[PDB]
């Protein structure tokens, strides 16, 4: 058979018992992630060009992708009457949603990443992780802070040559892709599972001068292998989404270490490592700082940062294990 | 006003008093190429996973992306009735037009590019170059064997975030967005010209061991500034039409550079390295073997290889010094 | 709130405390209907044209709009495991469903309507009518055979100027607008309530010649009203979606009544005259045949005809009343 | 081969020899239509019912589809630089154009026909006539007021079940199909002739009580054939253009005679029935007033309307010779 999005979920929340609750956000989700892809696709552009002329806004108002994507996704999920407490990239304070469309949910997420890739056409994507709520008090800022194991659910939607919604939840991670034809989610790889093993390694080395002791081992060991094999080969998008992406589908490791500029690391821990994290390990893949597991980090700052290496299992060891020797 | 592409075109065509020939040309070309961006967002993609049922053809039974890429671009250009010989990466030989179909113009594309990218859905893209038959003779694949310096026209679509197709003619480059609801490419930067100067690098630094050490002297002043100024960020996406367009709308360079498993360079002179020369050049920017112009190369196999070194002026400038130095 | 039809099924069945199984089956007909507006839109007919040439089929199979939406609406409710029999306008006997797939629903449908229509691009629709089944027994045509008094659910999809879905059940019809950007149906119209009295009448009236006493006699009066007001104005498309919706949305009557080539009527009762009787007693309105109501016919044969009247109350009552007082 | 619209209009304007100034102007009306046709099927509609918030415009504060339309084809045609005068249906006097826009061509158009139809999502259309300015003087209204044996070229859009734009120039008819995937039309039919003899009747009988007697008597023939064949179906959809193109493809008679309130005809002369009765001549149907052909008219108001009578021959004929009759 055909397998969509819509009947997927609907199907494994009829399994699961649920109220329909986490079902109706995560078709919210789906909903969002269409509205966002045909935006950035760049449909209805001829409009801001003058194809009818000026007319149209007599308001002086038109959206940045950036801001659009912000308004889709905390409008969709308000509406899907889910969630209690929403994180974004873009509100310096969690969101607490109104008592009459209140859920139980929390959603932490980034609307579009790869921001400096936004202007040259370069993949983009929308990064989410959700928890259900602990307390029975009022929902706070508190909420979202629970540490990534915590997770009921994440993902991602990456806008690259098509559009993919990745979705991770207790029992694994599959992959759907859009076809926009028809405006569905089609199920196109099930219960993925990330090479034990890769190829590729993909880090900015223009912090080289930058990089701990053991980042500099590791990268040589890629460009000079000590048992004289064929050498990794370098991919870095720039694109969180399009990097981790290709990395579960391909294998390989992805870093983003500790610098001078950011010496905590750059990535946010709560919308970016965490789901991203979350996938990798139900992938049988690993997420580390390099000193601990990303998933473990109890945040204290919904806008902390976290270093992260994550990937394949044996290549993600074999860089924890230059950390264990160095210390 | 609002410019479409075919207004721009057919008014170019105005101007130059052609004879709509080459115009008929380009029309083909942008249609070829609006059609191949939805085969590449996955359109009826649904119809593959037996949405209507007879699920018959499953696994690896049916044409994949780039054949239908290739395909497109050969039969929109025949139907122009504007060329005589094609040559395709897909193709061993040239093609010869049919003499009922002939017109007067060679074409060299890579009807899909970025093909290790296509699985992972990262940026993929269409390259082009145009040629005017000068021989009186039978026309044949030494027609398409001319140097870059004599394109009529050369560009690319990049299939990203969203579609661009960037043409370069005589009188400049100019960036078109494809708005997908209305089939139309609009006309969003025009007159387009690099930067003096970027800081962002482009390579795949898993080949550092095989490295010339112009190349690999260049690398560490990107990392490590002898002046003690910002290093430079490093940026590859994997796919030529990706890093090659964020070059020129971004500033900065982008290297493949011989090597041992490549000593001639790994892209193609006539439908990679030639088109992206030219358009680079007409922007203002270098395209340089790191000894030679890559335009002037004189080809001597129409799937002949080169190395190639392009982008901001300033930043080949200095890389060539590098060269010459190097005795 | 913007309410989309997903969220709307799944907001009436966690209301209803059904188990999902029909929520399921709704989310089916909803995807089918999308499939179908592509298809009959004409999307990707250049490929039929040979814009790639043709290689695309080696086999020599291309699909009528009919097979295929008959084709999408058995695979799509099929896969929805929600229903046990299916009654197509396309197939001489009821679909009995394999029990691996089996569930508990009974679906009368015409998978495209207004065929006279489809050349000439006139608006065509689907009709469906949903029943629960009664028996215990093994699954038979038997199941089909309910009045329309019983029917759980009705609706249509126009496919006209725009694609709307209209979808009625015991507490109301709303009606759906697809926007085809983000393949979404949003609620745009709540509880449609079909005016008492219209001013527009709809019948073929190239059968004058057949058409008994009582139509004439009311035609007439349409035309030349006693009470000297202005006469009611003419339509008639020639497709039973599009009549019926005008009616539903600006009032009057629609009229099939009984011929010399159809004297039980032209329309079939199962999946054209229930589905749209249903959704016009929901909505205020009228369905007779003249003699009996429609809903309360006990088919015989899946395949049966009846006459049918439709619309606004007063206008339909009035039409009655004339046969009342012939008889 | 496969022929799009584009290639079409470029190929037909090189036989000509023609400047390219008419090829602009039929690439401008091509992507009018296109832009028109997204609008009409709703897309982006879900921006309007709040998905991304604000939903502050609610009700009737913003832009109908009618206005949308005008302001598409006033300002793609105006970008062409092949027009002088534009008149439409939707502005009380013709509007000229400036200057330094100025090119040689005088359009009459209907930006959005069966306004009746709009609401109930019933087939809409867009129709245009386009003519050669002869006078040398300043352009001006009296430039619109050509007689239709002059039109360069005439035709319409149908925003049917699919998209069509049918084009008539002095060489013959053309259908073309709109596949939306790429923006591109298909030509579909070619060089379209009309049958002798068709069995449909297309009129609003509402308003028998006004008809002349010559209309009467010959719907009478429609329904109660005297030499007792079958009696004609009627159809009528309440769109000119749906009317018309069914009346083109099927054959057939359409009828909009004068009546009581509308003692000239209701149609308008210059961008309904101008356009409609060239398409139909060149098609070999006739279209005629009941007394004189519609193309032979002189215009003496830009918003004059006129009866029209069109379809196949046999049939226009055999009403004509009513009329003759009837002194
Ligand atoms: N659609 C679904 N997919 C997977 N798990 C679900 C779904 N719906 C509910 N569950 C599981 O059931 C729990 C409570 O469901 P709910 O009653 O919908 O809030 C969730 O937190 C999930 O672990
Ligand atoms: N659409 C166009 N845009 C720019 N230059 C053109 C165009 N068409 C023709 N030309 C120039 O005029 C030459 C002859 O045109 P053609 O007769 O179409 O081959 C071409 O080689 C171009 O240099
Ligand atoms: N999505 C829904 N919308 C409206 N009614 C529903 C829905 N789901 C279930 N119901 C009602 O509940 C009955 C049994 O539901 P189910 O358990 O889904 O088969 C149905 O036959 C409906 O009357
Ligand atoms: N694209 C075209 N298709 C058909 N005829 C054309 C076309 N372009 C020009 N012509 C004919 O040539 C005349 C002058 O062309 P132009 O110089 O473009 O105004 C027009 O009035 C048409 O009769
Ligand atoms: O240019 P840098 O410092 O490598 O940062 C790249 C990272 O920045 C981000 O845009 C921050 O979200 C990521 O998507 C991406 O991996
Ligand atoms: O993996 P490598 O050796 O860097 O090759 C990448 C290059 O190969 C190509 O795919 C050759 O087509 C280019 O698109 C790209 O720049
Ligand atoms: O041409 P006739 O006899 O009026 O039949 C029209 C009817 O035929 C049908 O196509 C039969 O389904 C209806 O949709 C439509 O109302
Ligand atoms: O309701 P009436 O009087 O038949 O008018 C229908 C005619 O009116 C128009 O809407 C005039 O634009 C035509 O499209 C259509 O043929
Ligand atoms: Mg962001
Ligand atoms: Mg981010
Ligand atoms: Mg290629
Ligand atoms: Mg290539
Ligand atoms: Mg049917
Ligand atoms: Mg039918
Ligand atoms: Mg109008
Ligand atoms: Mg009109």
């Amino acid at each position: 058979n055909i397998v969509t999005l819509t009947r997927f979920v609907m199907e494994e929340g009829m399994k699961a018992r649920g109220t329909g609750e986490m079902t109706q956000l995560l078709n919210s989700l789906c909903t969002a992630v269409k509205a966002i892809s045909t935006a950035v696709r760049k449909a209805g552009i001829a409009h801001l060009y003058g194809i009818a002329g000026s007319t149209n806004v007599t308001g002086d108002q038109v959206k940045k992708l950036d801001v659009l994507s912000n308004d889709l996704v905390i409008n969709v999920l308000k509406s899907s009457f889910a969630t209690c407490v929403l994180v974004s990239e873009e509100d310096k304070n969690a969101i607490i949603v109104e008592p009459e469309k209140r859920g139980k949910y929390v959603v932490c997420f980034d609307p579009l990443d790869g921001s400096s890739n936004i202007d040259c056409l370069v993949s983009i994507g929308t990064i989410f992780g959700i928890y259900r709520k602990n307390s029975t008090d009022e929902p706070s800022e508190k909420d979202a802070l629970q540490p990534g194991r915590n997770l009921v659910a994440a993902g991602y939607a990456l806008y690259g040559s098509a559009t993919m919604l990745v979705l991770a939840m207790v029992n694994g991670v599959n992959c759907f892709m859009l076809d926009p034809a028809i405006g569905e989610f089609i199920l196109v790889d099930r219960d993925v599972k990330i090479k034990k093993k890769g190829s590729i390694y993909s880090i900015n080395e223009g912090y080289a001068k930058e990089f701990d002791p053991a980042i500099t081992e590791y990268i040589q060991r890629k460009k000079f292998p000590p048992d004289n094999s064929a050498p990794y080969g370098a991919r870095y998008v720039g694109s969180m989404v399009a990097d981790v992406h290709r990395t579960l589908v391909y294998g390989g490791i992805f870093m983003y270490p500790a610098n001078k500029k950011s010496p905590k690391g750059k990535l946010r821990l709560l919308y970016e490592c965490n789901p991203m994290a979350y996938v990798m390990e139900k992938a049988g893949g690993l997420a580390t700082t390099g000193k601990e597991a990303v998933l473990d980090i109890v945040p204290t700052d919904i806008h902390q940062r976290a270093p992260i290496i994550l990937g394949s299992p044996e290549d993600v060891t074999e860089l924890l294990e230059i950390y264990q020797k160095h210390a």
